[PDB]
Order: structure tokens, then sequence, then C-alpha cells
């Protein structure tokens, strides 16, 4: 149908880089795994917006998944760049509607919690470890857990795949946090801070003395702690992939992996995370673990003594090259 060649016209012009993955997913998913992407983009282009006032928001964010209900709904005065997926939301809820009830189960309830999860996060910046982590549960792990519970449910992966909780999350953690330090300059320049106070603090006195050039030195030694902070969830990740048992699913849950994987050994030691931009077979999981095997190595061998972190990545490099 016409709404529906509009939600893959949406999926493209939104997605960087998973429309091809998503399109080429295998029966039912194809259409619940676009709708939910759909839905989660606006959701976060909400969340974004720093037009929107704090107690307008909150309110949106919180009662959104509700809007999957309301067939009128819409939001028409944003003023970031994703806004079509919320001007002409109602298509978007309308497929949604076609989507089968244990899809929209799935889809709601992660919408639902997104919300209540990302309002939390609007007063405040993201202190500690424990709360980058949750902050990362918030907007990438429950995805994670819900594309998995949507795998399930197609019958297409085991029910054993969808009851992993703890490594779905990990999936999601482990590719948002390198979204997260790649996107250092990007957020801090369009004014948002998502790197850990408590971390990055004790190597400076305000997150900005980065895109100082007379502070790269501590720089690089702040982006080294917390890639070796998100290089823990590798291992998760190893597991996850090893569960899955369908091609279309595994392409779209390894690559993404892969590609984290290489963004995060371009920016190990790298000046370039801090002054402009970084340039940087995967389809059975052996292949993919040589894939992951090689570039730990490429961290590895460049681990510089000095670095305060250096045991840390060279002892979660070790702990990677031997579990499995
Ligand atoms: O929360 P951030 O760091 O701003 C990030 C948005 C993350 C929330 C989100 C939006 C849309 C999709 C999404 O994850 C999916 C969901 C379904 C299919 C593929 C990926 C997660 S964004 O960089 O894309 O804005
Ligand atoms: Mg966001």
């Amino acid at each position: 149908s016409s709404s529906l060649k509009t939600c893959y016209k949406y999926l493209n012009q939104t997605s960087r880089s998973f429309a091809a993955v998503i399109q080429a997913l295998d029966g039912e998913m194809r259409n619940a795994v676009c709708i939910f992407y759909l839905v989660l983009r606006a959701l976060d282009t909400l969340e974004d917006d720093m037009t929107i006032s704090v107690e307008k928001k909150v309110p949106l964010l919180h009662n959104f998944h509700s809007f999957l209900y309301q067939p009128d709904w819409r939001f028409m005065e944003s003023k970031e760049k994703d806004r079509q997926v919320l001007e002409d939301f109602p298509t978007i809820s309308l497929e949604f509607r076609n989507l089968a009830e244990k899809y929209q189960t799935v889809i709601a309830d992660i919408c639902r919690r997104m919300g209540i999860g990302m309002a939390e996060f609007l007063d405040k910046h993201v202190t500690s470890e424990q709360e980058w982590d949750k902050y990362c549960h918030y907007v990438a792990g429950l995805v994670g857990i819900g594309l998995s519970r949507l795998f399930s449910a197609s019958e297409f992966e085991d029910p054993l795949v969808g009851e992993d909780t703890e490594r779905a999350n990990s999936m999601g953690l482990f590719l948002q946090k390198t979204n997260i330090i790649r996107d250092y300059l990007e957020d801090q320049q369009g004014g948002r801070e998502f790197w850990p106070q408590e971390v990055w603090s004790r190597y400076v006195k305000k997150l900005g003395d980065f895109a100082k050039p007379e502070n790269i030195d501590l720089a690089v030694q702040c982006l080294n702690e917390l890639i070796t902070n998100a290089l823990h969830h590798i291992p998760d990740v190893i597991t996850y992939l090893s569960r899955l048992r369908n091609q279309s699913v595994f392409n779209f849950c390894a690559i993404p992996q892969v590609m984290a994987i290489a963004t995060l050994a371009a920016c190990y030691n790298n000046q370039q995370v801090f002054k402009g931009a970084v340039k940087i077979d995967a389809t059975n999981m052996p292949a993919v673990k040589a894939i992951i095997y090689q570039y730990m190595e490429e961290i590895y061998h460049r681990i510089p003594d000095s670095d305060p972190s250096s045991s840390k990545t060279r002892q979660i490099i070790s702990t990677i090259r031997t579990q499995n």
C-alpha cells in the first residue's frame, strides 16, 4: 500500500545505516522492524529538539506510546531535521496498527519505557558510569531488548533469543557507547553532553575543554578510558550472535556490531576524535569472530604504556581473546 511505501521512504530518509539490513529481513520482521524504527525515530526526534521546553516534552515522551493508538495525532511544532516522521506520524501509527498484535505489544512497550526514561535524563547530565549504562540502557539497550523479542515473536528466532535481556541490552549499550564516543565534537557543538562527568571531570574542569587543542593530551586519555569501558560488552555481543539462526536476522545484528567495533578501533589513541572526522565477510560467526579479534589486536598494538588505562585495555582484550 501507499502508506507503507511512505514508511520505507522515511526509513531511508532517516536511517544512516540500517535501511538496507532492515529491508533484507525475512517475513513479518521486515515491516515490524521498519515501523519499530520509525516510532523510536519519532520519539528521539522529540527528545533531542531543544526548542521544545521540558514541561512540554516530559508529557510527550511519557505518553508517546499512547499516540500509537491515536490515528490523528502528530507533532507540527518541531525544528529538528528528521521531523517528517512526526509531522506525518498518523501514517506510521497506521501501519503500526496493521502490525500483528504480537508485534504491537513489544513495540509499544519499549516505546512506553524509553519515554519515561528519556524524560528522566532531560534535567540532568550523565554523572557516573552506572548512569551512563542506565541512559544507554534507555535509548539503546531497550531497542536491543525489543528487537530480539520481535525476532522470537516472528518465530524466525528461538524463544531463547528474546528471553535474553542482559545480552540484548549489551548489544545496544555497546553500539550506543561507541556512538556517544565518536560523536564527541558533534554533540558538543550542538550543545549536548553524554560523556560521564565522574569520568571526564578528573581530566578537565568542564567537558568542552577537550575541544581545546591545549588539552588534546588529556583528551585522548579520557577517550581511551571510555573505549576500554565500551570494549567490556564485546563478550556478551559474541554470545548473543552465536545464538542466532536466521541469516537475515544475523546480518541485521552482526553488521552494526562489527562496524561499531571498527569505529572504536579507529578512535583509540586518536587525536582526530577531537578535531574532525574518523574514516574506517561478516556473515557467519567465525568470520565475525575473526574480524572482531582482528580489530582487538589493532587496539592492543597501540596501547601506550603511559596511558593511565593501559592495564585495563589490555586486560579486557586478553579476556576477549580467550573467552568463548
Ligand atoms: O538517542 P540518540 O543517541 O540521539 C540516537 C537515537 C537512538 C534511539 C533510536 C532511534 C531510532 C532507532 C533506534 O534503534 C533501532 C530500532 C529499530 C531498528 C534499528 C535501530 C534507536 S541518534 O543518534 O540516532 O539520535
Ligand atoms: Mg537523543
